[PDB]
């Protein structure tokens, strides 16, 4: 029962529906991209969405990218949300995301708000292992025990080169749960009923971006434009996001 999506069918993003992080600033993890809202880093042709990476030099930053999302236009609580997407080759340095804030952020302050990541790869694990493009992860990043920062993180390597076709990547998300699924397989679940959960019980939207490097301590390992080393330009397609509902599903649309 597909309650809401978009199919990115069009010649341009719907701004009824998304709007855009703009700047260079890191976003919290020293990244090395200035997302932009340009059709250069952001745009649909042949039924997809492609956000595109860039080696360019721009507002001071080294590379471009986009980060898009539903605030203030779309969100949920309770339900499936799966997205069709075919990753680039993360090589080293490349670092896509699809993954949810509560619907308080950023009023509330992260991660008070609540963070539910669905899909992230392009890690320094992988980078280590030689599992680029293969190991990924989901995590929550929450209020914990004492307010205080609390992260949970499955991660999962790939029978295949994710880059090399689309697959579905989908969180489900009941009352008591929240699981993770490639291609409609669990690799990740946590319950969320316990007390410092409760951020996990009010709606969250989604966001779609391709990060580049970040801090040695976070997430890619590499800090520097010299140390990426991955194909650009990188494209993340996106043929499609769908939310499927639940009884307990509340939508929520202005
Ligand atoms: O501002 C409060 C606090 O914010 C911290 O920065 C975080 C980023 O760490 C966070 O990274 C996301 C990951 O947690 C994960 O959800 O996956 C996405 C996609 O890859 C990441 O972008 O994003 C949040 C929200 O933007 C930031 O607030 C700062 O590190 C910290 O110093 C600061 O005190
Ligand atoms: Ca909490
Ligand atoms: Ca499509």
């Amino acid at each position: 029962n597909v309650i809401w999506s978009q199919e990115f069918d069009g010649e341009s993003l719907d701004r009824n529906v998304w709007s855009y992080d703009v700047g260079g600033h890191g976003f919290g993890n020293g990244q090395l991209e200035f997302n932009t809202d340009r059709p250069e880093n952001a745009y649909l042709r042949d039924g997809n969405l492609v956000i595109e990476a860039r080696r360019e030099a721009y507002g001071g930053n080294a590379f471009t990218s986009a980060r898009i999302h539903t605030r203030g236009r779309f969100a949920f609580q309770y339900g499936d949300l799966e997205a069709r997407i075919k990753v680039p080759d993360t090589s080293d340095g490349i670092w896509p995301a699809f993954w949810m804030l509560g619907n308080n952020f950023p009023g509330t302050v992260w991660p008070k708000c609540g963070a539910a990541d669905i899909l992230e790869i392009g890690g320094k694990d992988g980078i280590a292992k030689g599992l680029q493009n293969r190991q990924i992860n989901c995590a929550l990043h929450f209020a914990g025990v004492g307010e205080q920062k609390t992260s949970l993180v499955e991660w999962f390597d790939a029978p295949v080169d994710l880059h090399l076709d689309y697959h579905l990547y989908k969180i489900s998300w009941t009352p008591t749960h929240m699981k993770f699924f490639l291609d409609g397989k669990e690799f990740g679940s946590w319950d969320i009923t316990a007390s410092e959960m409760k951020e996990y019980h009010q709606p969250f939207y989604p966001i779609l971006n391709v990060a580049v490097g970040s801090w040695t301590h976070s997430y890619t390992g590499l800090d520097t434009p010299e140390k990426i080393t991955a194909t650009l330009p990188a494209r993340m397609y996106v043929d499609w996001i769908r939310l499927y509902g639940h009884p307990e599903t509340k939508l929520v649309q202005n």
